[PDB]
């Protein structure tokens, strides 16, 4: 009855109505970004090459370290998936990403479906393709992690800035403090720290706060704070600190880019929903 293309638009709707109910935008970006980010432009095959393909729904995966407290936004996201057998969670999890940038105030990304799903959690990656937010050489360790992914310097600094939504749990990845005055009272679950003050808010902020670190209650990563270290870097980041719309067309771009990693799409070209 329902085509493949409508169901996802009606799991659209049940996302946007979730969002709008539990504040959880960040985690979802988070849960796509874990699903896409283990892919190997070295590995020519699927699905060994990781990447989106709806594999991080498994415990195996859900239990590496980067993604501690993942499962809680697979949780939110199960009941929908039950309502469409056409919709995949390699899909799912790129689609509750997207719509959660574009409903935080972010860009409209450009944006295509059709992601197949692998089958057994023996399929799942190994544990490690993830950055760690405190490696020893940052700046460099973001070039050993995204460059494997195919992702260049500018992709990096831009994809970092969707830190300007959400916060971080010494509960969960242990960084960041308990609590502040930005997160006390959620919404949603309260506690964390965030990088940016209205951490529920999609705009280039991150960047300037990184950069001017006067307030105290905004956290700073290693790996946030090389990107105004490095030579490279540095270059966007500026540029993003200053021009909105810069880091708004360039993040679009990026993460439509990180959305396709190492996926396998039926069609082979995907399809679009509002194309
Ligand atoms: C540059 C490598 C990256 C490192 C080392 C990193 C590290 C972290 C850490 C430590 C947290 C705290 C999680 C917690 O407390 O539970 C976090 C949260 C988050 N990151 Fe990243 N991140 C990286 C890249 C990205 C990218 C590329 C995006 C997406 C385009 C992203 C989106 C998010 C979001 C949305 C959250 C918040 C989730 C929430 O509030 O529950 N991160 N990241
Ligand atoms: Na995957
Ligand atoms: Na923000």
């Amino acid at each position: 009855a329902a085509s493949d293309s409508a169901q996802l638009k009606s799991a659209r709707e049940d996302i946007k109505e979730l969002l709008k109910t539990k504040f959880c935008h960040p985690i979802m970006v988070r849960l796509g970004w874990h699903d896409a980010g283990t892919y190997n432009k070295n590995i020519e095959e699927w699905p060994q090459r990781g990447g989106a393909n709806g594999s991080l729904r498994f415990d195996v995966e859900l239990k590496h370290g980067a993604n501690a407290g993942l499962v809680n936004a697979l949780n939110l996201l199960k009941p929908i998936k039950d309502k469409y057998s056409g919709v995949t969670y390699a899909d799912l999890f790129q689609l509750a990403s997207a719509t959660a940038i574009e409903e935080a105030g972010g860009p409209k990304i450009p944006m295509k479906y059709g992601r197949v799903d692998v089958t057994e959690p023996e399929q799942c990656p190994e544990e490690g393709r993830l950055p760690d937010a405190g490696p020893p050489s940052p700046a460099q360790h973001l070039r050993d992690v995204f460059y494997r992914m195919g992702l260049n310097d500018k992709e990096i600094v831009a994809l970092s800035g969707a830190h300007t939504l959400g916060r971080s749990r010494p509960d969960r990845s242990g960084w960041g403090k308990p609590e502040t005055k930005y997160t006390k009272d959620g919404p949603g679950a309260p506690g964390g720290q965030s990088w940016t003050a209205q951490w529920l808010k999609f705009d280039n902020s991150y960047f300037k706060d990184i950069k001017e670190r006067r307030d105290e209650d905004l956290l700073v990563l290693p790996t946030d704070a090389a990107l105004f270290e490095d030579p490279s870097f540095k270059v966007y980041a500026e540029k993003y600190a200053a021009d909105p719309e810069a880091f708004f067309k360039d993040y679009a771009e990026a993460h439509a880019k990180l959305s396709n990693l190492g996926a396998k799409f039926g069609p082979a070209e995907g399809f679009s929903l509002e194309g």
